[PDB]
C-alpha cells in the first residue's frame, strides 16, 4: 500500500553450498584465517542528515515530514 | 497498508550448507581463526539526524512528523 | 494496517547446516578461535536524532510526531 | 503501491556452490587467508545530506519532505 | 506504482559455481590470500548533498522535497 516497502531477500530459495558462501547484504563473515580489520563509518556533523534517508546496505523505508528547525 | 513495511528476509527457504555460510544482513560471524577487528560507527553531532531515517544494514520503517525545534 | 510493520525474517524455513552458519541480522557469533574486537557505536550529540529513526541492522518501526522543542 | 519498494534479491533460486561464492551486495567475506583491511566511509559535514538518500550498496527507500531548516 | 523502485537482483536463478564467484554489487570478498586494503569514501562538506541521491553501488530510491534551508 501507501508508503509500502516489501523486500524479498529471496537469497537461496533452493539451497546454498560451497566452502565460502553467503547471501544477502554482507559486510564480512564466513571463514577467516587471518586479520579482519573492517571499520565502516557514516557520521553526521553540523546540519547533517536533513530530509534524508541513509542506507549503506540495502535498506527499506518510507518517510513523510514537514518541519522547520532552527539553531 | 498505509506506512506498510513487510520485509521477507526469505533467506534459505530450501536449505543452507557449506563450511562458511550465512544469510541476511551480515556484519561478520561464522568461523574465525584469527583477529576480528570490526568497528562500524554512525554518530550524530550538532543538528544531526533531522528529518531522516538512518539504516546501515537493510532496515524497515515508516515515519510522519511536523515539528519545529529550536536551540 | 496503518503504521504497519510486518517483518518476516523467514531465514531457514527448510533447514540450515554447515560448520559456520547464521541467519538474520548478524554482528558476529558462531565459532571463534581467536580475537573478537567488535565495537559498533551510534552516539547522539547536541540537537541529535531529531525527527529520525535510527536502525543499524534491519529494524521495523512506525512513528508520528508534532512537537516543538527548545533549549 | 505509492512509494513502493520491492527488492527481490533473488540470488540463488536454484542453488549456489563453489569454493568461494557469495550473492547479494557483498563487502567481503567467504574465505580469507590473509590481511583484510577494508574501511568504507560515508561522512556528513556542514549542510550535508540535505534532501538526499544515501545508498552505497543496493538500497530501497521512499521519501517525502517539505521543511525549511535554519542555522 | 508512483515513486516505485523494484530491483530484481536476479543473480543466479539457476546456479553459481567456480573457485571464485560472486553476484550482485561486490566490493570485494570470496577468497583472499594476501593484503586487502580497500577504502572507499563518499564525504560531504559545506552545502553538500543538496537535492541529490548518492548511490555508489546499485541503489533504489524515490524522493520528493520542497524546502528552503539557510545558514
Amino acid at each position: 500500500g501507501g508508503f509500502g516497502n516489501q523486500g524479498g531477500f529471496g537469497n537461496s530459495r533452493g539451497g546454498g553450498a560451497g566452502l565460502g558462501n553467503n547471501q544477502g547484504s554482507n559486510m564480512g563473515g564466513g571463514m577467516n584465517f587471518g586479520a579482519f580489520s573492517i571499520n565502516p563509518a557514516m557520521m553526521a556533523a553540523a546540519q547533517a542528515a536533513l530530509q534524508s534517508s541513509w542506507g549503506m546496505m540495502g535498506m527499506l523505508a518510507s518517510q513523510q515530514n514537514q518541519s522547520g528547525p532552527s539553531g
